[PDB]
């Protein structure tokens, strides 16, 4: 599922992401656009052998399990394929544990390079919230 802009912001707000760890809603929506372009089935291979999954591109080296990343951890205790569902519930709960891992939102290289320091509020433009 390729979410709509204001459609995805509503589902993230319902799942408790707005101001989660002090990060406004426009930040999370900004990170989605620049990690997966709002597409739930996005996948990208990394150079070290791991793979990013889902609407916020969660890495298999540490968080989920794909059975093909040797020496990996499964911190979110889920199959990485669960991060590709039309329901972002699994991706939201796993990202809550990522942003709480010390470095904050910096764990998403796209957010730090394309969202951090910008007018993130412009991403919830005209959304019925």
């Amino acid at each position: 599922k390729v979410f709509g802009r204001c459609e995805l912001a509503a589902a993230m707000k319902r799942h408790g992401l707005d101001n989660y760890r002090g990060y406004s809603l426009g930040n999370w929506v900004c990170a989605a656009k620049f990690e997966s372009n709002f597409n739930t089935q996005a996948t990208n291979r990394n150079t070290d052998g791991s793979t990013d999954y889902g609407i916020l591109q969660i890495n298999s080296r540490w968080w989920c399990n794909d059975g093909r990343t040797p020496g990996s951890r499964n911190l979110c205790n889920i199959p990485c394929s669960a991060l590709l569902s039309s329901d972002i519930t699994a991706s939201v709960n796993c990202a809550k544990k990522i942003v709480s891992d010390g470095n904050g939102m910096n764990a998403w290289v796209a957010w730090r390079n394309r969202c951090k320091g910008t007018d993130v509020q412009a991403w919830i433009r005209g959304c019925r919230l």
